[PDB]
């Protein structure tokens, strides 16, 4: 029993982490067979973080202007290239910690694991979800850039995301690894902010069933909804439309359970009415939704 | 910025997990320098965990009944002996991953980083508190025995907790890796039951002070109140004692933020009396009080490798 918010084992990904400098600027690296994967905007100044244009910014840089160190060792640099806002530094050597891995663009609600690293040294593992809003809630420092977000599937490490930058409500911005932003977000200092943000239907039911299967019935009841009844109530209180996808995707936890998702869309529609009066859910008193289907099966059937 | 319940980095440890078979239970090892740390319930069959005589079960078995599998590759038991509730089986091979590491004994309130395995294979890492009546509130299922809890200094891992079994409750017990029991508790299937739990008064401060420092600021108050004063509301709210101790601990805390211990003790206490009062801290309608102040200094600030 117990329901823990749980990341991945960062053992895979720490095998991976490096130090990229250049000039005042040290961030963190992706090290992955011969190519160190890294924010671009590593190449910019103070002064150039307004308007910078990285075509012009990157050209004056030779490989020797990155200073590239794994633990004790410097890598030479041999060759570099951008692609979007990632920075690809080939190095002379293959890393021989380099796991089973694919780049892996996600969807909002989706959760992976960020192995948050400072000067290339992991400093901590926590678990995340993409919110609606293209932001994760994440937990970062001044250096932190660089930092990657992951899956692990059997012996192979997705990758998700790569940190760039914090925004002023104080959620984070970042790219997958072929350096395209997730959300309408630049790699500049620019008036941006996070859109509304919205809880994530579809995880809150799922940590529903969770709570069910843990031996939690206190919330349930009698009532069904209809899909349309449902996104109506729920959107009033600044709930993610649930669509026909994401109820088919509860099929295996309405199975399990014996309780049809749109019986349980009726006690969220009660719960988001009522609140707790007091009670807990799987030891929160508030509504999680950031461990999705595919989250609570993992945890309370494997 | 942000504050999230954060885990050491799994990897030092990962290194060392293994699987453990005696008969037909399976479960986890923990792999360091030529001897493997796991549950001495091993041995044990269903029969077995309802009055167990460890040692008379102990000495009936030879190195042949201990199948120890790391991966894919069988190690070879030459030696096998009982230190209190772990098993210490010598295996053939010294485990060339074995990191810096000491085993180390927490008290309540000190937090770990838990690695959940089956099958000696890494599922999952989470932050834990050992609670006040000694159980931690895990997430463990079947063939999770011999998961360990650790924290990291540097590149030290200490082992402070190995999984030993569920309480009816639904929370978890184990022992430090000398086979210690935190908590009034034995490995017999017998009826167990956790006492009952208190909250970590030093830590929710702890949590209000990252609150403060992450700009979440409407709970502070201008009252300040004293020690005697505030434990006379925490024991009704069934809080541990605050200490003078425990108070010291806060000190860099209450120099960073310029807010006095027994000021934010005023804003818990009219927190317990009033509650909320509709609002959240770091996103949380409970009080937290599973982040210790070194926890939050290594996330608010740094001393983070
Ligand atoms: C990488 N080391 C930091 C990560 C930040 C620092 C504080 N916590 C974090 O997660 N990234 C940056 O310094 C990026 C970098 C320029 C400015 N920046 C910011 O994070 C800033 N954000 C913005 O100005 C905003 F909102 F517009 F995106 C700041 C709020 C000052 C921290 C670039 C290229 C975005
Ligand atoms: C190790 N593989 C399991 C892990 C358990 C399984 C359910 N959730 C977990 O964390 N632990 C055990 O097999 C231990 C072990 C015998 C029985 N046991 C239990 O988990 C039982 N608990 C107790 O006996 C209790 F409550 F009294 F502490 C169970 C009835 C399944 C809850 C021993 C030696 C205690």
């Amino acid at each position: 029993s117990g329901f823990r918010k749980m990341a991945f084992p960062s053992g895979k990904v720490e095998g991976c982490m490096v130090q990229v400098t250049c000039g005042t600027t040290t961030l963190n690296g992706l090290w992955l067979d011969d190519v160190v994967y890294c924010p671009r905007h590593v190449i910019c100044t103070s002064e150039d973080m307004l308007n910078p244009n990285y075509e012009d910014l990157l050209i004056r840089k030779s490989n020797h202007n990155f200073l590239v160190q794994a633990g004790n060792v410097q890598l030479r640099v041999i060759g570099h290239s951008m692609q979007n806002c990632v920075l690809k530094l080939k190095v002379d050597t293959a890393n021989p910690k380099t796991p089973k891995y694919k780049f892996v663009r996600i969807q909002p609600g989706q959760t992976f694991s960020v192995l948050a690293c400072y000067n290339g040294s992991p400093s901590g593992v926590y678990q995340c979800a993409m919110r609606p809003n293209f932001t994760i809630k994440g937990s970062f420092l001044n250096g932190s850039c660089g930092s990657v977000g992951f899956n692990i599937d059997y012996d192979c490490v997705s990758f998700c995301y790569m940190h760039h930058m914090e925004l002023p409500t104080g959620v984070h911005a970042g790219t997958d690894l072929e350096g395209n932003f997730y959300g309408p977000f630049v790699d500049r200092k620019t008036a941006q902010a996070a859109g509304t943000d919205t809880t994530i239907t579809v995880n809150v039911l799922a940590w529903l069933y969770a709570a069910v299967i843990n031996g939690d019935r206190w919330f349930l009841n009698r009532f069904t909804t209809t899909l349309n009844d449902f996104n109506l109530v729920a959107m009033k209180y600044n709930y993610e439309p649930l669509t026909q996808d994401h109820v088919d995707i509860l099929g295996p936890l309405s199975a399990q359970t014996g309780i049809a998702v749109l019986d349980m869309c009726a006690s969220l529609k009660e719960l988001l009415q009522n609140g707790m009066n007091g009670r807990t859910i799987l030891g929160s008193a508030l509504l999680e939704d950031e461990f999705t289907p595919f989250d609570v099966v993992r945890q309370c059937s494997g």
